[PDB]
């Protein structure tokens, strides 16, 4: 029977009666504030079911959740938005510890942004308890805050050998985090790696799941990961604890994308083949493959030996790092043994073969492995070179045209799934960034507060086109969309901040400057001020500044007059200055320091000054700090060069000294700058082996850069060259 | 003639039209975001007035702000709440620099917690310009950001010379600051502070004005502050810069309460008679009555030297510290000179006359002053003991029972203003904090988000009694309301938190725990849980923390999770554990030291941990932080008695290497403890001539007290004795 509700207490109603058989079907409209707590016993061929009248026009808003509870469930047709669930989990196969749901499915829901406004209140998404359910067809996108997005749990035997099934989902992007916690999909948890978990999780599309280096975290038993597909996505498959798993059939599209991996093989037992692999640029433990080093013995939290790992037919194309017995160190300090890397396929177009040992490889024999004649090897045995010429099938994969080196690598019977083929049908799959310049020119002239009115009836995307004239800012412009602000001749606008602020960036707000020109004379004479900073409130997404043709001077009528300054929890996807100047100012330039308490999170992804002049500035450049010992994020990246900084960081405000302070910064180039009569730049290398150059540049009259490595001697390489003191 | 208006364009158009005599109405009702300028002339005796149709139905709400330019005007009858002002000022007797208002009046004019929502944003609610304005019958209360209440400026020779008159105003509660900057009522600048201002604050009630040391700060010349009444306020009448004032008739009722002063006598020709003090506690610049020492050469934001000061005829009853040339070091070396001490009578039951001179005292001229037989006399010449009996004569003041003895002390004449007869009759005097336990009681019992829906439901000062039982909690349980939580029988009710969040104490939240036992077994695997915190968003309330017999176990899940974890700015008025027990911890207990800048701002008033039981917490008992050199607050008060810490503060993660750090800390015990195999307490002692006391500890397995000293030598008081160092 069908039994149609409108209102939660009519909900309740129903439930009480439905019987196995019955669809329980919520009326379409928006249900804000709805707890859904679906527990019944439906049979084995009779189920019941929760299902939106109208798949796409039934919405859950506001804190609502969905829990099941009992056996023979099924829920359907859902949308979860505008809101967040008040609970640990937004959908969770249980009602609570003394009723899990087993025997149940969850198909064609949709969980778009339902994200914590808190960005660091942990939560997930979906949570899986007992045995024998099924989560497919689903759309999960946007999730901002601390969490992984979906878990199988196996906190009792209730929950183990469960055989979930994990099949035809949407995993589509997920910004990077900015700390640790940013899984996609995790499996099962430390404290229960050694327990099986018999998951299957096939035919999902992964879609830009950048949250953090692990996309998926096995951490259990004999599950199977199989025919999925990543698609430019941050992040690894890494078989982190548990023995037995199985890994077929994926295909990894990187497209050069920064910091693609990779699967990652860790302890044993572990089955790695027809596998596809292209394009992924990332390295270490990040990189295309990897066999780790374990600790031996411990320890469920440990990394333990990689041990008959079995790694045969896939393909690698343009992977950029293959790295065996990686991460080898004292405590780590259990190679590999018992393996096999037989029939796969290296193919790669700059020369080498991807591949660095760490260790011992002898542990592991290779066997009929082919590659590419310009490839040249690592190793001896095991690898033979071959011309190759690789050509597309219609399956999207490449394949040696030879028909004889078809014994190598994936099968050609491979059908990747396509984006178009999981998910719903009736709900979109979007881009998640409004791009710059993507809206309709909006002519501004100046004035007073005419600045201000165009942000304001702006819409998002658009490009405010600043006729020539004197813009004078009496009020804080507030950023809550992706916004442009180009001079129509360049240097013919000039703005003239009032207050303590200038522009404040909000949620949903992106910025690019291209042509103005900033005279900060007319601020308000006191310290503290902040031409340009996020909002003081913690924010929920990350954002994007660019500063292009720009000109920004006098910002010293009182100290501390900062250029940028980060608030906490902030996160900028990346921040970039470009052929611009500034002049006179008392306070930093860029501010993104501000996560003091060593859990791993930053500010910045990406911090880029290229081509651009900073003169008469008593703060430092760009104060970055990353502390702790997190090794799950990829950044901050700080490159700077082509640039001429005059007289800065002297200033006796600067506890730095410095004209640039890097605390725990992963990725450094700084290459073609002149440094004069300024505070030296200095580094402050933490762990994850940060990856420094310095060459090519002037320093007169100013210090030579200083390294302080509070993690010596574990990898940090740095390579200060080329460069000519004064 | 009366025009009624209804709409902001209505009230332009009665502007326009409005002549000497008429009356301009606003309609009752919400005026939401209503900025006010009443500009007009009146005349002498037909003045033009704007007021509320109903005095207690006119609001003016959300960015809303009055200003008076011209002459001869009255504002009345106005309420302004649910907001704050989005200009320097709430009322403002000037259009602006060049057009004031002179002849004007506003009258019986409520602000009640206008506040702008962030703490260190300064503004202020009245400022005065012009000459021979009033102020009067108003009710100011709940001002909680920096910034003083009321001033009187003299910006400009038009506002000096003013005559101005202040009188019958209810000043009620203002919570303390925190920081330095929360006067309530400040008459000029040091820059101003040698013109003469001659206004007039008579009549008015300062009930527990607590911003900060200054409740009344005089910067000007010639004025008279006569007739007032404080009431239980934390802080002092301070004569500050400027000469030639009067400050007579006035009453302080500290009833014992903590850091009660006081008239601060500093300068020239001020004249201190006939003035009632009873029950001030506050000592050092905060005494009950103080004469500075001055510094000599001399500049105007410089403290001068004390120079013809008269007082006389002024009663002190148990008035705690009476300090002569207090403050004398080697730049403030210039000891009172030309004055002259007569007819005073103080009464104190404490032993002593409460005198101390730090200086030469010759200065002064002491003549026929009467105390108590019982009190030790600190100056003989002038004094004369006698057999005193004090009877609380009709006004509520304490005179001698012998006629002999009258000519000491006040006059029998005053009539200290009380209350109800200041302010308006049409709007309450409410208590500005919710009592624990002045609700009802609500049974709970276990256990699916029991505790939550319990919470939700309360009503502010109720009291959840919890039966025995799990409480199971996968909601973050937010406090926006005074609250109890108490077990029926202690350690019966288990409470198993499941997120990185069991507590958030939000505005208006104030907790007690009592008789609760938390088991944190099933939190997050993630570091940085926090058991108890405020929100992380800017916080305008204080807050209150009790927990009693309580047992709080099994934090440790991960590393650094914390037990309590204050936000960016907040205050706690007070933090008082008692009876509890604490085990295996991994982050801090108390984190008290956010404000890291350095400028006086500090997040706790008192903290006390007593009769309690902490072993195995890696980070510190606390750490409480307040920076830089400011003198214009009291705490915080560290107080430690009768505890047992084992294993505590020997953490990696804890870079004080402490199991207790206080920096800045102003009263600081430390008695009856066992410190068993822990890591040291640490002092770090700045300005204020802080007072410490450790005293009957045992310091067993762990170093004896370090105590750094970043300003020796001052006044810091430190008595380290009768431990056990083994
Ligand atoms: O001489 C010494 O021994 C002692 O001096 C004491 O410092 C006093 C000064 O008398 C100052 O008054 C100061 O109060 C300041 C405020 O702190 C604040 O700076 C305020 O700012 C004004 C600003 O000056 C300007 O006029 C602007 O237009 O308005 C601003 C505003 O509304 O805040 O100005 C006040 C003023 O000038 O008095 O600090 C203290 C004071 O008593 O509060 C004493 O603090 C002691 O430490 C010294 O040893
Ligand atoms: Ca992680
Ligand atoms: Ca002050």
């Amino acid at each position: 029977a069908d039994l149609l509700v409108k209102t939660p207490e009519a909900y309740d109603q129903a439930l009480k009666k439905a019987k196995p058989g019955d669809d329980i079907i919520l009326a379409n409209g928006t249900w804000r504030d709805f707890e859904v707590l679906f527990e019944a016993k439906g049979n084995e061929n009779k189920p019941i079911t929760l299902r939106g009248q109208t798949p796409g026009k039934v919405f859950l808003t506001g804190q609502s959740n969905l829990r099941l509870a009992g056996e023979h469930l099924i829920v359907s047709g859902l949308v979860f938005k505008d809101g967040y669930t008040p609970t640990g989990e937004v959908i969770a196969f249980r009602r609570n510890k003394d009723v899990l749901a087993s025997h149940s499915r969850v198909t064609q829901v949709v969980i778009d942004n339902f994200s914590n406004p808190e960005k660091f209140e942990q939560d997930s998404w979906v949570m899986v308890y007992g045995r024998h359910n099924r989560f497919d067809h689903n759309h999960l996108v946007g999730k901002r805050n601390k969490g992984v997005t979906m878990a199988v749990r196996l906190t009792t035997e209730s929950s183990q050998q469960n055989h979930h099934r994990i099949d035809h989902n949407y995993f589509g992007p997920r910004p990077i985090l900015g700390s640790n916690g940013g899984e996609t999909l995790r499996i099962g948890t430390s404290h229960h790696s050694l327990t099986d978990s018999f998951t299957l999780v096939e035919n999902n599309y992964f879609d830009r799941c950048n949250g953090e280096v692990e996309i998926i975290s096995n951490k259990s038993g004999k599950n199977s990961i199989r025919n999925n597909v990543f698609f430019e996505s941050r992040g690894t498959l890494t078989l982190a604890h548990g023995n037995g798993n199985i890994v077929e059939n994926n295909v990894f599209f990187g497209n050069g994308v920064d910091h693609t991996g990779g699967i990652r093989v860790i302890n044993r037992d572990q089955i790695i083949r027809n596998n596809y692999l292209e394009g992924l640029t990332g390295y270490r433990f990040g990189s295309g493959l990897t066999v780790m080093n374990g600790v031996p013995n411990s320890k469920i939290n440990r990394y333990h030996q990689v041990d008959n790992a079995l790694i045969e037919n896939n393909t690698l194309v343009n992977v950029e790092h293959i790295q065996f017995a990686a991460g080898s160190d004292k405590e780590r300090s259990a190679a590999p043994i018992n393996s096999n890397m037989n029939n796969n396929l290296i193919v790669n177009d700059q020369g080498t073969d991807g591949i660095t040992a760490f260790d011992d490889i002898s542990g592991i024999k290779f066997k009929d492995n082919l590659l590419n004649q310009d490839a040249k090897p690592s190793i001896n045995k095991g690898f033979e070179q071959a011309d190759i010429t690789m050509q597309r099938h219609d399956n999207g994969l490449l394949y040696p045209e030879a028909k004889t080196q078809q014994k190598y690598g994936v099968s050609t019977q491979l059908e990747p799934i396509g984006k178009d083929e999981v998910g719903v049908s009736w709900y979109p799959k979007v881009e998640p960034d409004v791009a710059f310049g993507s809206g309709k020119h909006i002519a501004v002239s100046p004035g007073d507060n005419t600045l201000f009115d165009a942000i304001a009836s702006a819409e998002t995307g658009d490009v405010l086109v600043l006729q020539a004239g004197e813009y004078w800012v009496s009020k804080i412009l507030s950023l809550d969309k992706t916004l442009t602000i180009r001079a129509q001749e360049k240097g013919s606008a000039v703005i003239f901040p009032q207050r303590s602020t200038l522009i404040e960036i909000n949620n949903k707000g992106n910025l690019t400057l291209d042509g103005v020109y900033v005279d900060a004379t007319n601020a308000p004479d006191a310290a503290g001020n902040t031409l340009i900073r996020t909002t003081r409130l913690p924010m929920q997404r990350n954002y994007r500044l660019a500063i292009k043709n720009s000109t920004f001077e006098n910002l010293d009528i009182n100290h501390s007059y900062h250029f940028f300054d980060a608030g906490n929890r902030s996160f900028a996807d990346y921040i970039e200055v470009q052929d611009s100047q500034f002049k006179h100012i008392t306070g930093d330039l860029f501010r993104l320091n501000k996560e003091t308490d060593d859990l791993g999170i930053y500010n910045v992804e990406y911090l880029t000054i290229e081509n651009s002049n900073v003169s008469d500035l008593q703060g430092a450049i760009a104060k970055v700090y990353r502390g702790g010992t997190d090794e799950s994020t990829f950044g901050p990246h700080v490159v700077m060069n082509n640039n001429i900084f005059n007289e800065v960081g002297k200033g006796k405000r600067n506890k730095s000294a410095a004209s640039l302070i890097l605390h725990g910064t992963q990725v450094n180039k700084m290459t073609t700058n002149e440094f004069n009569n300024s505070a030296p730049i200095i580094f402050e290398l933490t762990v994850g082996e940060p990856k420094t150059w310095v060459t090519g540049n002037v320093f007169e009259g100013t210090p030579e850069p200083v390294v302080r490595d509070l993690f010596p001697l574990s990898g940090a390489t740095t390579t200060i060259s080329g460069n000519t003191v004064l």
